[PDB]
């Protein structure tokens, strides 16, 4: 039995995707990009009326949020270029995560701006693989060089990196460019720790069958899905996907469950509609000022009433 991930994702990533992802049978979530230079002014937050963990900032804005539900499948991706603030950053999440990912394929010179400089790669890892109980993973996009693609992956591996997630794209590639999956083997071959093949949802995986095609094609121990898992979060479901109004009632659900910010609400629905937002529900979700009018456009306003008692 094989790995089937949540990939990161900024927006889409927050704790409703991420349960209704293992709703559909995803083994880890992976949340979206958080930035260090946020984060470390966070301060850990038990909350008992929703019953999560959450990193409030000063500004009373609740930056991540996490629950006993995902407590052992849940990856805490951070946006960093200083191995101390990285530290700073893992340091307070630890206790309610089970992984610590740091971006490196994004478009203040973090992401992909890292995989130039492997010396600061190199710091940064190795200062969280020593100084963090769980497991440190990394997420890269593929160099112009195969040879200096290959250096920097040994180089990588060296730090005592858990796995590496290889997006089998280079910087500048567009997603209309296919995927290297020649690249994603080269590597998962010269590498002892597991490598999770990325970069094959439009044209390697429509459904779950292809997910595991896509795992030969790369020779990867585990696939990371992104934007077909957006699309349609019942990617992960064995049994075959699921109708979206079906989908998109449970998104809702969990949304209201949590107080998620209804813009963000409101983002994730219109990711997985796509053509349909010019339907009457897409233009009442389109027009949606409040979570209330995203439960009025798809017949939820009586589980929002109920669970808004509820909570108070
Ligand atoms: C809306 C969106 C947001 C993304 N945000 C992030 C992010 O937070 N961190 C990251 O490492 N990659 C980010 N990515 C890239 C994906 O994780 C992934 O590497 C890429 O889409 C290729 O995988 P796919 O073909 O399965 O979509 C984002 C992609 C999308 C579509």
């Amino acid at each position: 039995h094989h790995h089937l991930i949540l990939a990161p994702m900024v927006r889409v990533g927050t704790l409703p995707m991420r349960l209704l992802a293992l709703d559909y049978g995803a083994d880890i979530v992976y949340c979206e990009e958080l930035i260090d230079l946020k984060m470390i002014q966070c301060k850990r937050v038990v909350n008992e009326v929703l019953s999560t963990v959450d990193f409030v900032a000063p500004d009373d804005r609740v930056v991540f949020r996490t629950c006993e539900r995902e407590q052992n499948r849940v990856v805490f991706q951070m946006g960093t270029s200083d191995a101390e603030r990285a530290l700073a950053v893992a340091r307070l999440v630890e206790n309610d995560v089970a992984g610590i990912d740091v971006n490196m394929g994004c478009p203040g010179g973090m992401g992909a701006a890292l995989l130039s400089d492997p010396d600061k790669i190199e710091k940064i890892l190795s200062t969280l693989v020593k100084g963090t109980r769980r497991p440190v993973t990394c997420k890269i996009r593929i160099l112009p060089s195969l040879e200096d693609t290959l250096s920097l992956v040994k180089r990588i591996e060296r730090t005592g990196i858990a796995a590496i997630a290889v997006h089998g794209r280079k910087r500048e590639e567009r997603p209309q460019h296919p995927v290297s999956c020649e690249v994603i083997k080269a590597i998962a071959d010269t590498l002892s720790i597991p490598v999770i093949a990325n970069g094959g949802s439009h044209d390697h995986i429509q459904q779950y069958s292809d997910i595991e095609d896509f795992r030969q094609a790369t020779a990867a121990s585990s696939v990371m899905v992104a934007r077909a898992a957006m699309w349609n979060p019942s990617i992960f479901l064995k049994e075959g996907l699921r109708p979206l109004e079906e989908v998109m009632q449970k998104y809702i659900r969990y949304a209201v469950q949590y107080d998620n910010h209804y813009t963000n609400t409101k983002y994730c629905l219109c990711q997985m509609l796509r053509e349909q937002l010019e339907s009457p529900q897409g233009r009442l979700l389109h027009a949606a000022k409040s979570s209330r009018e995203i439960c009025e456009a798809f017949g939820l306003g009586a589980f929002y009433e109920e669970t808004t008692q509820e909570l108070d």
